[PDB]
């Protein structure tokens, strides 16, 4: 990896976000890659704003300087595919500074688990293909060799971990060497049990897992903390539906995009293909998001506010509220 230039920062520094609350819920994403001819220094200076508004990095000895060679190391290591790209991550660390801070569950972490929180939104799909771990094993790659070989079903994720832990071994670009001990072994153990935590295949036993914490007085305070940031990042993971309609609708529409290809490959590679990677399928939008509200996001916000953050409440108001606007567009 090679070391960030001032060119590179100086690209980013220069932004300065006319008419745009970074920090608010309704924060828009998409007319923010549409307000500059370099979106992608615009994401960088969201990111860079977030980071340092929150009062984070400089209290774990984090300059400003590293900070931002950490989100150019970052965002270089990401792709131009339709979802799974470096707005995706910059969108999940903004929405989690949402949670975080509009919705008080800052209140249940350490400032350096929110420290820890906010950088791993930006390197938990590092170098991702828009391709998902099931292609990789199905297809027989070498990725998925070395993870079936391995022992690992988590192709993707793991691959992320590996990413991120190169950035922060090179000085220039570690946002968590002004740690040391305890804290540092924290920093890294948690981005990683974090990122390990967004393959959707534990989606089930990670939500029953922090919700039998949250009801137990008893739980070891650690493991309560550990599992809340792996559901606060999981959150994030999956909060497109919590968003304005037309926000939510765009996000919806390049995650399509992105299984429609992974099917166009898994075709002209002779596997299986899912009825949702299916573009002759032509499945209506509409259904899909009403199908991930009712079976994934709706059950998974409304529990985890019901548990233990009240604070997020927000969110199962927008999914409701967005569901009834797809069912409108069925109704029409
Ligand atoms: C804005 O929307 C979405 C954001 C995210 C995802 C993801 N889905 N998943 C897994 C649940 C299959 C992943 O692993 C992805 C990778 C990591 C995290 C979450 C990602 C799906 C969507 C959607 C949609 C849509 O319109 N119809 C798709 C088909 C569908 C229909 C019914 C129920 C579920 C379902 F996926
Ligand atoms: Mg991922
Ligand atoms: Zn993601």
């Amino acid at each position: 990896v090679t070391a960030i230039t001032k060119v590179e920062r100086e690209a980013v520094l220069v932004c300065e976000l006319p008419s745009f609350d970074v920090t608010d819920v309704e924060f828009d994403l998409f007319r923010a890659r549409e307000s500059t001819d370099k979106p992608l220094d615009v994401a960088a200076a969201i990111a860079y704003r977030l980071l340092l508004g929150s009062g984070l990095p400089q209290k774990f000895g984090c300059s400003d300087e590293v900070l931002l060679n950490f989100i150019l190391q970052c965002r270089k290591k990401y792709r131009n595919v339709p979802y799974h790209n470096f707005y995706h991550v910059v969108d999940v660390c903004q929405t989690i500074h949402t949670f975080l801070y509009r919705g008080n569950v800052y209140e249940k972490l350490t400032e350096l688990e929110c420290f820890v929180l906010l950088i791993t939104a930006l390197v938990h799909d590092l170098d991702h293909m828009g391709l998902n771990n099931s292609f990789y094993l199905k297809t027989e790659s070498p990725l998925g060799i070395l993870s079936s070989a391995s022992g690992n079903t988590s192709v993707l994720e793991v691959h992320h971990c590996n990413l991120a832990v190169e950035i922060l071994s090179d000085p220039e670009s570690d946002v968590f060497d002004g740690l040391e001990g305890a804290e540092r072994t924290l920093a890294f153990r948690s981005m990683i049990d974090c990122v390990l935590a967004t393959d959707m295949a534990k989606h089930g036993s990670a939500l029953e897992a922090f919700l039998a914490s949250a009801a137990d007085q008893s739980s070891d305070e650690a493991a309560f903390h550990r599992m809340t940031m792996e559901i606060i990042l999981k959150a994030g993971d999956i909060s497109n539906v919590t968003k304005p309609f037309d926000i939510s609708r765009q996000w919806a529409m390049a995650v399509t995009e992105e299984f429609y290809r992974q099917g166009d490959m898994e075709k002209e590679r002779g596997v299986e293909v899912l009825p949702m990677f299916d573009r002759s399928k032509n499945m209506e939008l509409a259904k899909g998001q009403i199908g991930f509200i009712d079976f994934v996001a709706a059950p998974f916000f409304q529990k985890i506010v019901d548990a233990c953050l009240q604070g997020m409440q927000w969110t199962v108001d927008r999914i409701k509220s967005n569901r009834a606007q797809w069912e409108r567009v069925l109704e029409t």
